[PDB]
């Protein structure tokens, strides 16, 4: 069982290079549009205290410098959609996938291809945060990458990068320009609500360590679905619907394990901790697997 | 700080299966060349007690079938190099990388493009352990599927996956065909030697904590080479070679703390734990972090 990312191939084919002056990121070129962060019109100062609309109106076609691997691809119209810059390219991107951009839930998992002067760098999965951060590893040059996941050939995108907040966690937009989270586009320490763990995927990667065969945690305990909830609550986990537990099922079928006695399990390791044993190898409960996720990897 | 695969579109492009008969695995396509693992010519019978030599001589260019999707690619020569079979095609891969066949150091790191039927599936970073095994994921179907690295758009395979051991950790061979430790291709229960945690990566780790300004266990020893390897076998730590010392010479430079002064900070961190402390924010001593991935995730 690993942390496991989709293959990027069919986004790497994607990712350029866009510039303004001096401001450099990343952008996604589908068919004959360029998607990336409106921010890359800012000067140094511009960032501090922009009016995007303002800054947009004055800049022209030819400044923007979109680089292709070696290729320049010229400009030829634009416009701003939230905090994303749409920019018109003569050239149709021939590699462009079956895609689709959407908005994801918190709880929910994807890709993350980083990107630096758009050249693909590496790739990892991530969650989006109850507080709609995600715990990435961005570096300076990596705005404009982008989330995503696979479904048949095609490639839904769902985030595009934008900031590091002062504790070292992301947050960005979909492709609609729109902040996952109460975050703003301005060069500002901004601090996130508090997060919370997400319930659903820790029992769906304590159902993985039971499918890989650790079994330590288990007992002979239950628990009733609002009891579990009462002490989830307490230690500042999200609260377990109905339908998490309806789609916990095939990995409830597959071990023979009922939902809510995992629960009785989970609700042991909050108040007794781990005791220095570790699970999958880990010392900390973790919480970026989903159900889909761990039954795709595990069968 | 955390494991990042390489971009895998690459390899994505390379990813073939062949059949023969019923019997489907992942092949890579560079070149007019396809590379696969030869027990695809084993029917589930013949498993048992392979005769590789003996199985090949009953087979003839038209009895394998290649296909890039659902596009056949003709074979037309064979050849076995030792637990890989290779099959010449009709036709050269134009999306074939520039590449390297190389064959790793325990400790070393890698990307695997885990994929079924020539479908790639997912991709996910892996150390080869000190007895050769690697802490994979893989299912039925995965045989064929490709490790590798990337340095500068070149592309560097290192494994080809074969075998999943009784524990669920998995062997596999380079692309010359030679398995990573002391397993066969054969259908049959093998053991791995005892594993070891991988020092040269420890230290990477340290460092790394050190560029991030956690450095609360830097003591104020030195060691020798040959007594910190003494030391550090006492606690199943492998030894350090001098290739291990020259690989982690960047960032020593970088962080001004010498070599030998981090495996001194080692060597009491192994004799008296961390006290309740955490390092990177992990009670536990990360070791599949290589120094190169520490100087490419930083
Ligand atoms: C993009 O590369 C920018 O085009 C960059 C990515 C981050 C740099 C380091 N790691 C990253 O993920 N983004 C930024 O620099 C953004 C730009 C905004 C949206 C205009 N800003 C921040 O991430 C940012 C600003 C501040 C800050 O101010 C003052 C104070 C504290 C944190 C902080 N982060
Ligand atoms: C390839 O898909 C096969 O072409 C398959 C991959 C493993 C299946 C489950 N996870 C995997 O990584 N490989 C095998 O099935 C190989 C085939 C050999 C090389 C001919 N065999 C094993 O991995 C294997 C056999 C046995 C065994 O016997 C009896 C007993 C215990 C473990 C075991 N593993």
């Amino acid at each position: 069982f690993r942390k496991m990312a989709f293959p990027s191939g069919k986004v790497e084919s994607c990712m350029v290079q866009v510039t303004c002056g001096t401001t450099t990121l990343n952008g996604l070129w589908l068919d004959d549009v360029v998607y990336c962060p409106r921010h890359v019109i800012c000067t140094s100062e511009d960032m501090l205290n922009p009016n995007y609309e303002d800054l947009l109106i004055r800049k022209s076609n030819h400044n923007f410098l979109v680089q292709a691997g070696n290729v320049q691809l010229r400009v030829i119209g634009h416009s701003m959609q939230n905090c994303v810059l749409k920019l018109k390219v003569d050239t149709a991107n021939p590699k462009t996938p079956k895609y689709k951009f959407v908005r994801i839930q918190p709880g929910q998992t994807f890709s993350v291809l980083a990107c630096y002067n758009g050249s693909p760098s590496g790739v990892y999965q991530c969650a989006m945060r109850p507080n709609f951060t995600i715990k990435g590893s961005f570096l300076n040059g990596s705005c404009g990458s982008v989330g995503f996941n696979i479904d048949y050939d095609c490639v839904s995108f769902c985030y595009m990068h934008h900031m590091e907040l002062p504790t070292g966690v992301h947050a960005g937009t979909d492709l609609e320009g729109n902040f996952y989270g109460p975050f703003v586009d301005r060069q500002t320490a901004q601090a996130a609500g508090t997060d919370t763990t997400i319930t659903v995927n820790v029992l769906a990667w304590l159902y993985a360590a039971v499918i890989n065969g650790d079994r330590w945690f288990l007992n002979r305990f239950t628990t009733t679905l609002n009891d579990f909830n009462l002490v989830a609550m307490k230690y500042n986990y999200e609260p377990l619907t109905q339908d998490h537990v309806d789609i916990l099922g095939p990995l409830s079928a597959q071990t023979g394990i009922a939902v809510l006695d995992m629960c009785a399990s989970l609700k042991e390791l909050l108040q007794n901790g781990m005791n220095g044993r570790t699970i999958l190898g880990s010392a900390l409960l973790e919480d970026e697997f989903t159900p889909f996720d761990v039954v795709r990897q595990c069968s």
